[PDB]
Protein backbone atom coordinates (compact mmCIF):
# COMPACT_ATOMS: atom_id res chain seq x y z
CA UNK A 1 0.00 0.00 0.00
CA UNK A 2 0.92 3.65 -0.83
CA UNK A 3 1.58 5.69 2.68
CA UNK A 4 -1.40 8.23 2.86
CA UNK A 5 0.16 11.55 3.84
CA UNK A 6 -2.03 13.49 6.83
CA UNK A 7 -1.43 17.07 7.64
CA UNK A 8 -1.72 17.89 10.90
CA UNK A 9 -2.70 21.85 11.27
CA UNK A 10 -3.28 24.66 13.66
CA UNK A 11 -2.85 27.80 14.95
CA UNK A 12 0.48 28.70 17.43
CA UNK A 13 -0.17 26.64 20.96
CA UNK A 14 -3.07 24.68 19.47
CA UNK A 15 -1.73 21.86 20.36
CA UNK A 16 -0.50 20.09 17.16
CA UNK A 17 2.55 18.61 18.70
CA UNK A 18 0.75 16.93 21.87
CA UNK A 19 -1.82 15.56 19.47
CA UNK A 20 0.82 13.80 17.42
CA UNK A 21 3.05 12.75 20.12
CA UNK A 22 -0.38 10.87 21.51
CA UNK A 23 -0.86 9.10 17.97
CA UNK A 24 2.52 7.99 16.92
CA UNK A 25 1.95 5.65 20.33
CA UNK A 26 -1.42 4.25 18.99
CA UNK A 27 -0.51 2.50 15.80
CA UNK A 28 2.67 0.97 14.11
CA UNK A 29 1.12 2.13 10.73
CA UNK A 30 0.90 5.86 12.34
CA UNK A 31 4.39 8.18 11.85
CA UNK A 32 5.03 11.17 12.43
CA UNK A 33 7.14 14.24 10.74
CA UNK A 34 7.68 16.87 13.62
CA UNK A 35 7.35 20.71 12.56
CA UNK A 36 11.78 21.72 12.04
CA UNK A 37 10.66 25.04 13.15
CA UNK A 38 9.51 23.31 16.76
CA UNK A 39 12.98 21.27 16.81
CA UNK A 40 15.32 24.97 16.51
CA UNK A 41 13.04 26.75 19.42
CA UNK A 42 13.76 23.45 21.89
CA UNK A 43 24.35 21.70 18.25
CA UNK A 44 23.24 21.01 14.29
CA UNK A 45 23.78 22.63 10.99
CA UNK A 46 20.06 23.09 10.44
CA UNK A 47 19.08 23.43 14.55
CA UNK A 48 21.92 26.41 14.52
CA UNK A 49 20.93 28.27 11.55
CA UNK A 50 17.49 27.58 12.48
CA UNK A 51 18.17 28.94 15.82
CA UNK A 52 19.37 31.91 14.51
CA UNK A 53 17.09 33.06 12.30
CA UNK A 54 14.04 31.98 14.59
CA UNK A 55 15.02 34.50 17.29
CA UNK A 56 16.71 37.16 14.70
CA UNK A 57 12.71 37.27 12.79
CA UNK A 58 11.18 37.81 16.14
CA UNK A 59 13.54 40.19 17.01
CA UNK A 60 12.52 42.45 13.48
CA UNK A 61 10.77 40.59 11.26
CA UNK A 62 10.69 42.83 8.34
CA UNK A 63 14.51 41.97 7.85
CA UNK A 64 14.22 38.40 8.54
CA UNK A 65 10.94 37.14 7.32
CA UNK A 66 12.04 36.01 4.02
CA UNK A 67 15.31 34.37 4.86
CA UNK A 68 13.11 32.93 7.65
CA UNK A 69 10.56 31.65 6.05
CA UNK A 70 12.31 30.12 2.95
CA UNK A 71 14.74 27.97 5.41
CA UNK A 72 11.92 26.82 7.39
CA UNK A 73 10.10 25.51 4.15
CA UNK A 74 13.01 23.97 2.96
CA UNK A 75 13.80 22.26 6.06
CA UNK A 76 10.33 20.79 6.28
CA UNK A 77 9.86 19.68 2.69
CA UNK A 78 13.69 17.77 3.14
CA UNK A 79 12.53 16.44 6.88
CA UNK A 80 8.98 15.28 5.16
CA UNK A 81 10.90 13.46 1.90
CA UNK A 82 13.38 11.61 4.53
CA UNK A 83 10.04 10.19 6.57
CA UNK A 84 8.16 9.02 3.10
CA UNK A 85 11.37 6.95 2.01
CA UNK A 86 12.11 5.01 5.17
CA UNK A 87 8.57 4.03 7.29
CA UNK A 88 5.55 2.19 7.51
CA UNK A 89 7.66 -0.07 5.03
CA UNK A 90 5.60 -3.42 5.88
CA UNK A 91 2.64 -1.74 7.14
CA UNK A 92 -1.10 -2.33 5.95
CA UNK A 93 -2.23 0.94 6.47
CA UNK A 94 0.52 3.30 6.82
CA UNK A 95 -0.52 6.68 7.96
CA UNK A 96 2.25 9.26 7.68
CA UNK A 97 0.94 12.44 10.06
CA UNK A 98 2.57 16.38 9.05
CA UNK A 99 3.26 18.78 11.60
CA UNK A 100 2.30 21.72 9.48
CA UNK A 101 2.59 21.40 5.40
CA UNK A 102 4.42 23.70 2.91
CA UNK A 103 1.12 24.96 2.44
CA UNK A 104 0.23 26.47 5.57
CA UNK A 105 4.13 27.96 5.18
CA UNK A 106 3.03 29.59 2.49
CA UNK A 107 -0.62 30.47 2.72
CA UNK A 108 -0.95 31.12 6.48
CA UNK A 109 2.27 32.62 7.33
CA UNK A 110 4.28 33.96 4.61
CA UNK A 111 1.07 35.29 3.66
CA UNK A 112 0.39 36.96 6.75
CA UNK A 113 3.89 38.78 6.68
CA UNK A 114 3.67 39.88 3.47
CA UNK A 115 -0.28 41.27 4.43
CA UNK A 116 1.78 42.67 8.01
CA UNK A 117 3.95 44.19 5.27
CA UNK A 118 7.25 42.33 6.79
CA UNK A 119 7.99 41.11 3.47
CA UNK A 120 7.81 43.48 0.53
CA UNK A 121 6.25 43.06 -3.01
CA UNK A 122 9.49 41.27 -4.56
CA UNK A 123 10.11 39.39 -1.66
CA UNK A 124 6.70 37.78 -1.47
CA UNK A 125 6.36 37.47 -5.03
CA UNK A 126 10.28 35.85 -5.31
CA UNK A 127 9.15 33.42 -2.49
CA UNK A 128 5.95 32.32 -3.96
CA UNK A 129 8.04 31.71 -7.37
CA UNK A 130 10.72 29.71 -5.33
CA UNK A 131 7.39 27.54 -3.69
CA UNK A 132 5.64 26.74 -6.36
CA UNK A 133 9.10 25.30 -8.23
CA UNK A 134 10.52 23.94 -5.10
CA UNK A 135 7.18 22.38 -4.77
CA UNK A 136 6.94 20.39 -8.41
CA UNK A 137 11.12 19.62 -8.96
CA UNK A 138 11.40 18.29 -5.21
CA UNK A 139 7.62 17.58 -3.68
CA UNK A 140 4.94 16.13 -6.04
CA UNK A 141 4.92 12.79 -3.34
CA UNK A 142 4.55 14.97 -0.61
CA UNK A 143 1.29 15.87 -1.86
CA UNK A 144 -1.77 15.35 0.71
CA UNK A 145 -4.73 12.62 1.19
CA UNK A 146 -5.97 14.81 3.84
CA UNK A 147 -6.01 17.67 6.47
CA UNK A 148 -6.39 17.53 10.17
CA UNK A 149 -7.73 20.89 11.60
CA UNK A 150 -6.98 21.55 15.19
CA UNK A 151 -9.45 24.48 16.18
CA UNK A 152 -8.77 26.32 19.15
CA UNK A 153 -9.55 30.24 20.19
CA UNK A 154 -6.65 32.61 19.71
CA UNK A 155 -7.47 33.39 23.49
CA UNK A 156 -7.11 29.46 23.96
CA UNK A 157 -3.51 29.72 22.13
CA UNK A 158 -2.08 32.80 23.74
CA UNK A 159 -2.86 30.70 26.85
CA UNK A 160 -0.96 27.81 25.91
CA UNK A 161 1.90 29.98 24.36
CA UNK A 162 2.14 31.14 28.19
CA UNK A 163 2.09 27.79 29.48
CA UNK A 164 4.85 26.29 27.44
CA UNK A 165 7.20 29.27 27.71
CA UNK A 166 9.70 29.28 24.41
CA UNK A 167 11.32 33.14 24.98
CA UNK A 168 10.68 33.89 21.08
CA UNK A 169 7.06 33.58 21.29
CA UNK A 170 5.99 35.69 24.60
CA UNK A 171 6.32 38.68 22.79
CA UNK A 172 2.98 37.31 20.91
CA UNK A 173 0.21 39.35 20.94
CA UNK A 174 -3.45 38.30 20.60
CA UNK A 175 -3.93 40.08 17.51
CA UNK A 176 -1.18 37.99 15.89
CA UNK A 177 -2.59 34.99 16.79
CA UNK A 178 -6.31 36.50 15.39
CA UNK A 179 -4.91 36.67 11.65
CA UNK A 180 -3.44 33.26 11.86
CA UNK A 181 -6.91 31.90 13.24
CA UNK A 182 -8.42 33.82 10.29
CA UNK A 183 -6.31 32.36 7.53
CA UNK A 184 -6.81 28.90 9.23
CA UNK A 185 -10.62 29.35 9.28
CA UNK A 186 -10.49 30.89 5.94
CA UNK A 187 -8.71 27.69 4.23
CA UNK A 188 -9.50 24.78 6.27
CA UNK A 189 -13.37 25.80 7.55
CA UNK A 190 -14.82 27.72 5.15
CA UNK A 191 -12.14 26.65 2.36
CA UNK A 192 -12.09 30.11 0.61
CA UNK A 193 -8.85 30.62 0.31
CA UNK A 194 -7.35 29.34 -3.33
CA UNK A 195 -4.29 27.87 -3.34
CA UNK A 196 -1.83 27.16 -6.83
CA UNK A 197 -2.14 23.92 -6.06
CA UNK A 198 -5.81 22.42 -7.81
CA UNK A 199 -5.80 19.07 -5.85
CA UNK A 200 -6.24 20.94 -2.73
CA UNK A 201 -9.85 22.02 -3.37
CA UNK A 202 -10.96 18.26 -3.68
CA UNK A 203 -9.23 17.10 -0.09
CA UNK A 204 -11.21 15.96 2.61
CA UNK A 205 -10.45 18.05 6.20
CA UNK A 206 -11.22 17.02 9.35
CA UNK A 207 -12.15 19.87 11.61
CA UNK A 208 -11.55 19.20 15.86
CA UNK A 209 -11.71 21.40 18.80
CA UNK A 210 -9.40 21.45 21.02
CA UNK A 211 -10.08 24.47 23.34
CA UNK A 212 -10.51 21.85 26.00
CA UNK A 213 -7.96 20.10 27.46
CA UNK A 214 -7.22 16.73 25.67
CA UNK A 215 -3.65 15.25 27.23
CA UNK A 216 -5.56 13.05 29.51
CA UNK A 217 -8.01 12.65 27.81
CA UNK A 218 -7.96 12.33 23.71
CA UNK A 219 -9.91 9.16 23.06
CA UNK A 220 -12.75 11.65 21.37
CA UNK A 221 -10.31 12.99 19.20
CA UNK A 222 -8.91 9.50 18.61
CA UNK A 223 -12.07 8.07 16.96
CA UNK A 224 -12.93 11.09 15.04
CA UNK A 225 -9.49 10.60 13.07
CA UNK A 226 -9.90 6.73 12.78
CA UNK A 227 -13.70 7.89 11.33
CA UNK A 228 -11.91 10.00 8.95
CA UNK A 229 -8.63 7.87 7.72
CA UNK A 230 -11.48 4.88 6.92
CA UNK A 231 -12.97 7.20 4.17
CA UNK A 232 -9.99 8.11 2.99
CA UNK B 1 23.77 11.14 -27.30
CA UNK B 2 23.76 13.34 -24.54
CA UNK B 3 24.01 16.54 -24.32
CA UNK B 4 27.78 17.82 -23.66
CA UNK B 5 27.27 21.18 -20.71
CA UNK B 6 30.21 23.46 -20.74
CA UNK B 7 30.30 26.16 -18.46
CA UNK B 8 31.52 29.75 -19.67
CA UNK B 9 33.19 31.16 -16.91
CA UNK B 10 34.56 34.73 -16.10
CA UNK B 11 34.32 38.34 -14.39
CA UNK B 12 32.05 40.72 -14.99
CA UNK B 13 31.94 42.27 -18.71
CA UNK B 14 35.60 39.87 -19.42
CA UNK B 15 32.67 39.08 -22.90
CA UNK B 16 31.20 35.90 -21.84
CA UNK B 17 27.95 37.09 -23.33
CA UNK B 18 29.37 38.14 -26.70
CA UNK B 19 31.43 34.81 -26.83
CA UNK B 20 28.36 32.42 -26.11
CA UNK B 21 26.59 34.57 -29.30
CA UNK B 22 29.34 33.79 -31.53
CA UNK B 23 29.43 30.27 -30.76
CA UNK B 24 25.21 29.52 -31.21
CA UNK B 25 25.70 30.77 -34.79
CA UNK B 26 28.20 28.66 -36.03
CA UNK B 27 27.09 24.79 -35.20
CA UNK B 28 23.18 23.78 -35.39
CA UNK B 29 24.23 21.30 -32.86
CA UNK B 30 25.35 24.24 -30.25
CA UNK B 31 23.23 25.31 -28.16
CA UNK B 32 23.32 28.27 -25.36
CA UNK B 33 22.12 29.02 -21.86
CA UNK B 34 22.08 33.03 -20.87
CA UNK B 35 22.41 33.48 -17.40
CA UNK B 36 19.45 34.79 -15.63
CA UNK B 37 20.67 37.90 -13.90
CA UNK B 38 22.01 39.47 -17.41
CA UNK B 39 18.45 39.44 -18.67
CA UNK B 40 17.36 41.04 -15.96
CA UNK B 41 19.58 44.42 -16.49
CA UNK B 42 18.02 43.99 -20.07
CA UNK B 43 7.63 41.57 -18.89
CA UNK B 44 8.05 38.32 -17.14
CA UNK B 45 7.40 37.60 -13.47
CA UNK B 46 11.02 36.47 -13.11
CA UNK B 47 12.30 39.86 -14.82
CA UNK B 48 10.21 41.99 -12.93
CA UNK B 49 11.18 40.15 -9.75
CA UNK B 50 14.64 40.12 -11.14
CA UNK B 51 14.86 43.73 -11.68
CA UNK B 52 14.11 44.79 -8.44
CA UNK B 53 16.28 42.40 -6.48
CA UNK B 54 18.81 43.28 -8.21
CA UNK B 55 18.52 47.44 -8.17
CA UNK B 56 18.14 46.76 -4.39
CA UNK B 57 21.15 44.51 -4.06
CA UNK B 58 23.55 47.14 -5.55
CA UNK B 59 22.08 49.73 -3.97
CA UNK B 60 21.89 47.59 -0.35
CA UNK B 61 24.24 44.57 -0.59
CA UNK B 62 24.43 43.84 3.28
CA UNK B 63 20.13 43.90 3.03
CA UNK B 64 19.86 41.80 -0.08
CA UNK B 65 22.90 39.86 -1.27
CA UNK B 66 20.93 36.80 0.17
CA UNK B 67 18.34 37.58 -1.10
CA UNK B 68 19.54 37.94 -4.53
CA UNK B 69 21.90 35.10 -4.94
CA UNK B 70 19.06 32.17 -3.69
CA UNK B 71 16.81 33.79 -6.49
CA UNK B 72 19.77 33.94 -9.32
CA UNK B 73 20.54 30.47 -8.54
CA UNK B 74 17.05 29.28 -8.73
CA UNK B 75 16.57 31.22 -11.69
CA UNK B 76 19.48 29.42 -13.35
CA UNK B 77 18.82 26.14 -12.24
CA UNK B 78 15.50 26.21 -13.71
CA UNK B 79 16.45 27.63 -17.31
CA UNK B 80 19.61 24.89 -17.60
CA UNK B 81 16.83 22.35 -17.01
CA UNK B 82 14.42 23.63 -18.99
CA UNK B 83 17.58 23.88 -22.01
CA UNK B 84 18.27 20.14 -20.94
CA UNK B 85 14.69 19.51 -22.75
CA UNK B 86 14.84 20.30 -26.27
CA UNK B 87 15.59 19.03 -30.10
CA UNK B 88 19.75 18.85 -29.42
CA UNK B 89 19.51 15.26 -28.11
CA UNK B 90 18.72 13.90 -31.66
CA UNK B 91 21.44 16.00 -33.05
CA UNK B 92 24.90 14.80 -33.58
CA UNK B 93 27.30 16.29 -31.40
CA UNK B 94 25.07 18.22 -28.91
CA UNK B 95 26.94 20.53 -26.86
CA UNK B 96 24.87 23.11 -24.08
CA UNK B 97 26.67 26.37 -23.28
CA UNK B 98 25.60 27.32 -19.90
CA UNK B 99 26.60 31.22 -19.15
CA UNK B 100 28.28 30.65 -15.75
CA UNK B 101 26.57 27.95 -13.92
CA UNK B 102 25.87 26.94 -10.28
CA UNK B 103 29.37 26.69 -8.91
CA UNK B 104 30.37 30.58 -9.63
CA UNK B 105 26.85 31.82 -8.41
CA UNK B 106 28.13 29.63 -4.83
CA UNK B 107 31.89 29.97 -4.85
CA UNK B 108 32.65 32.95 -6.53
CA UNK B 109 29.85 35.44 -5.79
CA UNK B 110 27.90 34.64 -2.54
CA UNK B 111 31.60 33.44 -1.20
CA UNK B 112 33.10 36.78 -2.11
CA UNK B 113 29.71 39.15 -0.58
CA UNK B 114 29.82 36.95 2.45
CA UNK B 115 33.81 37.50 2.81
CA UNK B 116 33.05 41.51 1.93
CA UNK B 117 30.35 40.91 5.39
CA UNK B 118 27.51 41.41 2.86
CA UNK B 119 25.99 38.25 4.25
CA UNK B 120 26.52 36.97 7.71
CA UNK B 121 27.20 33.72 9.32
CA UNK B 122 23.65 32.79 9.34
CA UNK B 123 23.11 33.74 5.60
CA UNK B 124 26.23 32.07 4.11
CA UNK B 125 25.36 29.18 6.17
CA UNK B 126 21.58 28.99 4.92
CA UNK B 127 23.01 29.70 1.60
CA UNK B 128 25.05 26.87 1.24
CA UNK B 129 22.89 24.54 3.03
CA UNK B 130 19.82 25.34 0.48
CA UNK B 131 22.64 24.85 -2.39
CA UNK B 132 24.25 21.83 -1.37
CA UNK B 133 20.58 19.99 -0.81
CA UNK B 134 19.25 21.37 -4.37
CA UNK B 135 21.79 20.54 -6.24
CA UNK B 136 22.30 17.12 -4.86
CA UNK B 137 18.97 16.48 -5.87
CA UNK B 138 19.37 16.93 -9.66
CA UNK B 139 22.14 14.12 -9.52
CA UNK B 140 24.20 14.39 -12.47
CA UNK B 141 21.35 15.96 -14.38
CA UNK B 142 23.33 19.17 -14.99
CA UNK B 143 26.94 18.07 -14.21
CA UNK B 144 29.87 19.68 -16.18
CA UNK B 145 31.45 18.12 -19.08
CA UNK B 146 33.76 21.03 -18.89
CA UNK B 147 34.94 24.32 -18.31
CA UNK B 148 35.98 27.45 -20.62
CA UNK B 149 37.38 30.69 -18.46
CA UNK B 150 37.30 33.95 -20.19
CA UNK B 151 40.44 35.47 -18.58
CA UNK B 152 40.25 39.21 -18.84
CA UNK B 153 42.48 41.89 -16.20
CA UNK B 154 40.09 43.70 -14.18
CA UNK B 155 41.68 46.86 -15.38
CA UNK B 156 39.83 45.27 -18.80
CA UNK B 157 36.31 44.11 -17.32
CA UNK B 158 36.01 48.18 -15.12
CA UNK B 159 36.51 49.75 -18.64
CA UNK B 160 34.15 47.00 -20.64
CA UNK B 161 31.47 47.64 -17.41
CA UNK B 162 31.54 51.18 -18.27
CA UNK B 163 31.50 50.81 -22.11
CA UNK B 164 28.67 48.67 -21.77
CA UNK B 165 26.76 51.28 -19.63
CA UNK B 166 24.30 49.19 -17.18
CA UNK B 167 23.27 51.03 -14.29
CA UNK B 168 23.35 48.90 -11.43
CA UNK B 169 27.00 48.36 -12.56
CA UNK B 170 28.49 51.85 -12.58
CA UNK B 171 28.84 51.47 -8.46
CA UNK B 172 31.66 48.58 -9.26
CA UNK B 173 34.81 49.94 -8.02
CA UNK B 174 37.82 47.89 -9.23
CA UNK B 175 38.85 46.36 -6.11
CA UNK B 176 35.30 44.02 -6.04
CA UNK B 177 36.42 43.01 -9.34
CA UNK B 178 39.63 42.36 -8.51
CA UNK B 179 38.36 39.81 -5.51
CA UNK B 180 36.64 38.28 -8.30
CA UNK B 181 39.40 37.70 -10.25
CA UNK B 182 41.52 36.48 -7.42
CA UNK B 183 38.47 33.46 -6.80
CA UNK B 184 38.25 32.83 -10.75
CA UNK B 185 42.41 32.10 -10.85
CA UNK B 186 42.07 30.22 -7.49
CA UNK B 187 38.94 27.74 -8.81
CA UNK B 188 40.11 27.92 -12.83
CA UNK B 189 43.47 28.20 -13.10
CA UNK B 190 45.73 27.65 -9.84
CA UNK B 191 42.82 24.60 -9.41
CA UNK B 192 43.03 25.87 -5.02
CA UNK B 193 39.72 26.02 -4.47
CA UNK B 194 38.18 23.07 -2.93
CA UNK B 195 34.32 22.57 -3.35
CA UNK B 196 32.20 20.33 -1.62
CA UNK B 197 31.55 18.23 -5.89
CA UNK B 198 34.28 16.25 -5.85
CA UNK B 199 33.95 15.73 -9.49
CA UNK B 200 34.89 18.70 -9.99
CA UNK B 201 38.61 18.41 -9.42
CA UNK B 202 38.43 16.22 -11.96
CA UNK B 203 36.26 18.61 -14.81
CA UNK B 204 38.73 19.69 -17.90
CA UNK B 205 39.19 23.61 -18.17
CA UNK B 206 40.13 25.61 -21.20
CA UNK B 207 41.72 28.88 -20.30
CA UNK B 208 41.32 31.45 -23.30
CA UNK B 209 42.67 35.16 -22.62
CA UNK B 210 39.81 37.63 -23.87
CA UNK B 211 41.98 40.64 -23.01
CA UNK B 212 42.22 41.82 -26.63
CA UNK B 213 38.89 42.22 -28.94
CA UNK B 214 37.61 39.18 -30.32
CA UNK B 215 34.04 40.26 -31.87
CA UNK B 216 35.51 40.38 -35.41
CA UNK B 217 38.54 38.15 -34.86
CA UNK B 218 37.64 35.33 -33.15
CA UNK B 219 38.39 31.88 -35.58
CA UNK B 220 41.63 31.00 -32.76
CA UNK B 221 39.42 31.04 -29.40
CA UNK B 222 36.81 29.18 -31.41
CA UNK B 223 39.43 26.72 -33.05
CA UNK B 224 40.48 26.01 -29.23
CA UNK B 225 37.29 25.25 -28.16
CA UNK B 226 36.89 22.71 -30.82
CA UNK B 227 40.14 20.86 -30.21
CA UNK B 228 38.57 20.98 -26.42
CA UNK B 229 35.40 19.55 -27.19
CA UNK B 230 37.10 17.08 -29.16
CA UNK B 231 38.96 15.54 -25.64
CA UNK B 232 35.96 15.02 -23.78
O1 LIG C 1 -4.58 19.74 25.88
C1 LIG C 1 -3.54 20.39 25.89
C2 LIG C 1 -2.81 20.83 24.74
C3 LIG C 1 -1.68 21.53 24.89
N1 LIG C 1 -1.18 21.87 26.13
C4 LIG C 1 0.05 22.66 26.27
O2 LIG C 1 -0.04 23.81 25.46
C5 LIG C 1 1.26 24.10 24.88
C6 LIG C 1 1.17 24.04 23.37
O3 LIG C 1 1.01 22.66 22.93
P1 LIG C 1 1.81 22.15 21.64
O4 LIG C 1 3.28 22.34 21.86
O5 LIG C 1 1.34 20.79 21.26
O6 LIG C 1 1.28 23.17 20.52
P2 LIG C 1 1.64 23.43 18.96
O7 LIG C 1 2.44 24.70 18.95
O8 LIG C 1 2.43 22.24 18.51
O9 LIG C 1 0.31 23.57 18.28
C7 LIG C 1 2.22 23.10 25.54
O10 LIG C 1 2.72 23.65 26.75
C8 LIG C 1 1.30 21.91 25.81
O11 LIG C 1 1.76 21.05 26.83
C9 LIG C 1 -1.83 21.49 27.29
O12 LIG C 1 -1.42 21.76 28.41
N2 LIG C 1 -2.98 20.76 27.10
O1 LIG D 1 35.71 41.39 -27.81
C1 LIG D 1 34.91 42.03 -27.14
C2 LIG D 1 34.14 41.53 -26.04
C3 LIG D 1 33.29 42.35 -25.40
N1 LIG D 1 33.13 43.67 -25.75
C4 LIG D 1 32.18 44.54 -25.02
O2 LIG D 1 32.50 44.50 -23.65
C5 LIG D 1 31.29 44.51 -22.86
C6 LIG D 1 31.25 43.29 -21.97
O3 LIG D 1 31.03 42.11 -22.79
P1 LIG D 1 29.88 41.07 -22.42
O4 LIG D 1 28.59 41.78 -22.23
O5 LIG D 1 29.92 39.95 -23.42
O6 LIG D 1 30.38 40.56 -20.99
P2 LIG D 1 29.92 39.45 -19.92
O7 LIG D 1 29.54 40.23 -18.69
O8 LIG D 1 28.77 38.75 -20.57
O9 LIG D 1 31.13 38.57 -19.71
C7 LIG D 1 30.14 44.64 -23.86
O10 LIG D 1 29.77 46.00 -24.05
C8 LIG D 1 30.73 44.07 -25.15
O11 LIG D 1 30.17 44.61 -26.32
C9 LIG D 1 33.83 44.23 -26.80
O12 LIG D 1 33.71 45.39 -27.16
N2 LIG D 1 34.69 43.36 -27.44
C1 LIG E 1 8.86 28.97 17.23
C2 LIG E 1 7.97 28.69 16.51
C3 LIG E 1 6.91 28.33 15.56
C4 LIG E 1 6.71 26.82 15.59
O1 LIG E 1 5.69 26.37 14.71
O2 LIG E 1 7.30 28.73 14.24
C5 LIG E 1 6.36 29.62 13.68
N1 LIG E 1 6.29 29.35 12.22
C6 LIG E 1 6.17 28.08 11.75
C7 LIG E 1 6.14 27.82 10.43
C8 LIG E 1 6.25 28.93 9.54
N2 LIG E 1 6.23 28.74 8.22
N3 LIG E 1 6.39 30.18 10.00
C9 LIG E 1 6.42 30.43 11.33
O3 LIG E 1 6.54 31.57 11.78
C10 LIG E 1 5.06 29.39 14.45
C11 LIG E 1 5.61 29.11 15.85
O4 LIG E 1 5.84 30.30 16.58
C1 LIG F 1 23.94 42.75 -13.74
C2 LIG F 1 24.67 41.84 -13.57
C3 LIG F 1 25.50 40.64 -13.37
C4 LIG F 1 25.36 39.75 -14.60
O1 LIG F 1 26.16 38.59 -14.48
O2 LIG F 1 25.08 39.89 -12.23
C5 LIG F 1 26.13 39.77 -11.28
N1 LIG F 1 26.00 38.45 -10.63
C6 LIG F 1 25.79 37.34 -11.39
C7 LIG F 1 25.66 36.13 -10.82
C8 LIG F 1 25.74 36.06 -9.40
N2 LIG F 1 25.62 34.89 -8.78
N3 LIG F 1 25.93 37.15 -8.65
C9 LIG F 1 26.07 38.37 -9.24
O3 LIG F 1 26.27 39.39 -8.58
C10 LIG F 1 27.41 39.98 -12.08
C11 LIG F 1 26.96 41.03 -13.09
O4 LIG F 1 27.11 42.33 -12.54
Amino acid sequence: TRIKKISIEGNIAAGKSTFVNILKQLSEDWEVVPEPVARWSNLTMEQKNGGNVLQMMYEKPERWSFTFQTYACLSRIRAQLASLNGKLKDAEKPVLFFERSVYSDRYIFASNLYESESMNETEWTIYQDWHDWMNNQFGQSLELDGIIYLQATPETCLHRIYLRGRNEEQGIPLEYLEKLHYKHESWLLHRTLKTNFDYLQEVPILTLDVNEDFKDKYESLVEKVKEFLSTL
